[PDB]
């Protein structure tokens, strides 16, 4: 099916998923000397003391750490929101080298991955809805790059190991998410899609300006990873990235100067 090889890549999707070609892709390359800095944008409101986390699933793209969002426990709001948004779960994507891995880039320099967690509207009352909407989701992206170890990150780098392979699972109750993001809020936004098939233009981008830092030894547990399923030729889970897209008819706003 779509993948991330020669075969089924980036460059395929557009033949199954017409919209890869739309007026609104993400990723996109954020140029930092263009982007605008905009003084109606509120502070950045992002609440997850009472996150509840549940299970983390290989789905052969990348791994999700999924959220309870039967009830508003984790949200982000304020920003260029209105309303409330819940999040649903996180992943990254990431490199085969150090050198590649986000998808997002900042004047064209890549990160080794970027950490998205994906949040949708409540009004829309479930997920399947608000991707159908053009507010419905807002994905919070977070840049990664090398050096020390990352503490909040490294229950999630020991259970990879139970869900090496495509369709796996492992609980994985009582992570606080709050142990992933950086000490500045300071962020860039503009409207997308989904970076993977659908590719559904539903997104509130929310990039953040600070990289968090990680481990090689951190990241070099991400690329132990399958594609593949149990039993199956070993694939392993790496450069799981679309590149930039064409910006089009579109600004990024800066919440900074
Ligand atoms: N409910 C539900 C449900 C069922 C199937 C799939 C999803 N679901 C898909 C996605 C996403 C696909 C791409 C992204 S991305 N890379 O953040 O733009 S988030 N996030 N949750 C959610
Ligand atoms: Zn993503």
């Amino acid at each position: 099916h779509w993948g991330y090889g020669k075969h089924n890549g980036p460059e395929h999707w557009h033949k199954d998923f017409p919209i890869a070609k739309g007026e609104r892709q993400s990723p996109v390359d954020i140029d930092t000397h263009t982007a605008k800095y905009d003084p109606s944008l509120k502070p950045l409101s992002v609440s997850y003391d009472q996150a509840t986390s549940l299970r983390i699933l290989n789905n052969g793209h990348a791994f999700n750490v999924e959220f309870d969002d039967s009830q508003d426990k984790a949200v982000l709001k304020g920003g260029p929101l209105d309303g409330t948004y819940r999040l649903i779960q996180f992943h990254f994507h990431w490199g085969s080298l150090d050198g590649q891995g986000s998808e997002h880039t900042v004047d064209k320099k890549k990160y080794a991955a970027e950490l998205h967690l994906v949040h949708w509207n409540t009004k829309y009352g479930d997920f399947g809805k608000a991707v159908q909407q053009p507010d419905g989701l807002a994905v919070l992206g977070i840049f990664l790059k090398v050096g020390s170890a990352k503490p909040g990150l490294q229950k999630v780098v020991d259970v990879l190991d139970s869900i090496k392979t495509k369709g796996k699972s492992a609980d994985f109750t009582n992570f606080d998410p709050r142990g992933l993001l950086p000490e500045s809020l300071d962020y860039w936004t503009y409207p997308g899609s989904l970076t993977t098939p659908p590719l559904l233009e539903c997104v509130t981008w929310i990039v953040l300006k600070e990289p968090i830092s990680v481990s090689s030894e951190q990241v070099l547990k991400f690329r132990k990873l399958n594609f593949n399923g149990e039993g199956e030729p070993e694939e392993l889970m790496v450069d799981n990235w679309r590149p930039a897209q064409p910006l089009k008819n579109r600004q990024i706003k800066a919440s900074f100067k």
